């Protein structure tokens, strides 16, 4: 449960159960790596774990987001995976804010803006 991979982390965030997120801090401070590294994001487009988590919600709820954001801000690159945006030609500049705004939801927007974001960022 120490070494984390993109696939298992994506599966964990997809289910929306945050109990098994204990270990991200240890891996980040042991390997000296952030959550914005290429290892945890798709290497073809730029999608990150935040994207998968916000794309899938149970009746509009996703509890795992709060541990995800808090651990990211506790340990991460100056951008806490909120200014990170898709790089693929199809969706250059496309950020998590647009993804959240698509589903016609507010609470995710509130959490994203509260934790900090660049609303002027354009896709």
């Amino acid at each position: 449960p120490n070494r984390f991979d993109r696939d298992r982390l994506f599966s964990v965030v997809s289910r929306g159960v945050p109990e098994e997120l204990t270990g991200l801090l240890e891996y980040l401070r042991r390997t000296s790596k952030y959550l914005t590294d290429s290892a945890y994001t798709e290497g073809s487009t730029g999608k990150t774990c935040l994207m998968k988590a916000v794309l899938n919600l149970q009746d509009g709820v996703n509890a795992c987001i709060l541990p995800l954001l808090q651990i990211d801000r506790d340990s991460g690159n100056p951008q806490p995976l909120v200014n990170a945006q898709c790089t693929d030609e199809f969706y250059r500049g496309h950020s998590a804010l647009h993804i959240a705004i698509e589903k016609r939801s507010l609470w995710c927007v509130k959490l994203l803006v509260e934790n900090g974001a660049n609303v002027h960022i354009r896709a």
